[PDB]
């Protein structure tokens, strides 16, 4: 559970599966109150018809994602229109895991090249994707295929991993006002990917104690 966190809904309206993003207000007794149901892609608000079985997703205080089916109990009026969601038990609230590959926060040398060539740094990495800090002026696009070269330092032997990856998303970090960008490996060698895989596990393992 948490408060103020994002509550992601997934319902069926007019035979197609629509998703929406709301905000946790309170979880009094067995009822969850969410506010401002806006569409996941459309910034404009939406309407959740009562008694509609929805599928609620959220990230708890343990940085673990949770998913449960529920129902629109009804509207609640106190100063705004908030939607009442019937909460399940504490069982029947399945913890999910959407990442195929284990991620680790590592500042690695990344070289992006589509005009010239951009040598930059990553801020987290995975065996299937990468997230990289951009400088101002760099113009890319979600869906553009880029060739990037990753300097993976597997101890003394510095492995150079060359892949092609497609831009997932570009956003502005509210903590640094610097552009960040994420990519998914379009094509990566089996040898390099396995090494990159064992690197992220050991690196994540080396900080448990
Ligand atoms: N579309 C998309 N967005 C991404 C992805 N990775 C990160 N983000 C965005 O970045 C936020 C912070 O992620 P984080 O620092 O890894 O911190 C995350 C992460 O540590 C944890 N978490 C959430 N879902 C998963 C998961 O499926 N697997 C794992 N291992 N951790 C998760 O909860 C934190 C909060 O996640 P959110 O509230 O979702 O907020 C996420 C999400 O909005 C991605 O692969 N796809
Ligand atoms: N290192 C790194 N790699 C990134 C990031 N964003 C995307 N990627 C790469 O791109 C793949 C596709 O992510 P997606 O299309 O957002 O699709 C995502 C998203 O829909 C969902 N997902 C995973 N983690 C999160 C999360 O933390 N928050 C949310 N909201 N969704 C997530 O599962 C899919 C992720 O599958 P993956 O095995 O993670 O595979 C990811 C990952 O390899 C990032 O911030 N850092």
């Amino acid at each position: 559970i948490e408060i103020g966190e994002n509550v992601l809904l997934e319902y069926i309206e007019e035979n197609e599966l629509k998703k929406a993003k709301s905000k946790a207000v309170s979880i009094e007794n067995n009822e969850l109150l969410i506010a401002y149901p806006v569409d996941v892609v459309t910034g404009r608000t939406v309407i959740l018809h009562n008694d509609m079985e929805v599928t609620v997703e959220f990230v708890g205080k343990d940085e673990v994602p949770y998913r449960f089916i529920s129902r629109i109990k009804g509207k609640v009026k106190d100063k705004l229109q908030m939607i009442c969601l019937e909460m399940p038990p504490r069982e029947k609230m399945k913890r999910i895991q959407r990442r195929q590959y284990v991620r680790t926060d590592a500042v690695l040398d990344v070289q992006i090249q589509p005009e010239e060539e951009i040598r930059t740094l990553s801020y987290n990495i995975s065996a299937g994707g990468i997230a990289v800090v951009l400088a101002d002026g760099l113009s890319f696009q979600s869906g553009e295929s880029l060739r990037l070269i990753i300097r993976l330092p597997e101890e003394e032997h510095t492995r150079q991993i060359e892949t092609e990856a497609v831009v997932r998303r570009i956003f502005n970090d509210p903590k640094s006002e610097k552009r960040k960008m994420t990519l998914e490996y379009s094509e990566i060698a089996a040898g390099d990917q396995q090494a990159l895989l064992q690197y992220c596990i050991r690196r994540q393992l080396n900080k448990r104690r």
